[PDB]
DNA sequence: AAGAGAGTGAGGACGAACGCGCCCCCACCCCCTTTTATAGCCCCCCTTC
């Protein structure tokens, strides 16, 4: 095809296998914002990986903002280590992708009217609600948001190989919609 | 041969029962938050005349 999606997002799940006290992090914390009135997790933030991650008292955690794989588990660990320095036990267990987000254009405009009607049974298209169209792919179990402008927006896959997989198959699909 | 007490028929007030709710407590779910690209829609605020 030619075109490659790029990940725009990666979401990440790990457990540092010690109860936190979420006050004490937010009061020694550099970054970390907390507000048990508007959610019950804390929220730190790192810049060199560009990530934010939400840290719960039950220990485990969730990052997110990643562009990469590589990138989400040096962050998870940088934060790990961060709550580790704060005096609490935190580790390392049981890291996961638990969702990766790409986005990619191609690079001329897609019929949105004839792509539903010819994949009524995949696609939800409704303007009023969203002006992108919501296509559920089955095989990959991927949710892709096309638009006139031609950008895709790929979400919900676990691994990379994913991501690459249901753009190939909506490809030929949208080439055939060229506008 | 004659008094109180009583049988009977008969009317009037009261307690337990029957509903008939209005309030409550326990599952179940949803929502909160964060990240990201996308595009349209819409709202608040600023500026020009």
């Amino acid at each position: 095809s030619g075109i490659v999606p790029q990940l725009q997002n990666i979401v990440s799940t790990v457990n540092l296998g010690c109860k936190l006290d979420l006050k004490t992090i937010a009061l020694r914390a550099r970054n970390a914002e907390y507000n048990p009135k508007r959610f019950a997790a804390v929220i730190m933030r790192i810049r060199e990986p560009r990530t934010t991650a939400l840290i719960f008292s039950s220990g485990k955690m969730v990052c997110t903002g990643a562009k990469s794989e590589e990138q989400s588990r040096l962050a998870a660990r940088k934060y790990a280590r961060v709550v580790q320095k704060l005096g609490f036990p935190a580790k390392f267990l049981d890291f996961k992708i638990q969702n990766m987000v790409g986005s990619c254009d191609v690079k001329f405009p897609i019929r949105l009217e004839g792509l539903v009607l010819t994949h009524q049974q995949f696609s939800s298209y409704e303007p009023e609600l969203f002006p992108g169209l919501i296509y559920r792919m089955i095989k990959p179990r991927i949710v892709l948001l096309i638009f006139v402008s031609g950008k895709v927006v790929l979400t919900g896959a676990k691994v990379r190989a994913e991501i690459y997989e249901a753009f190939e198959n909506i490809y030929p699909i949208l080439k055939g919609f060229r506008k």
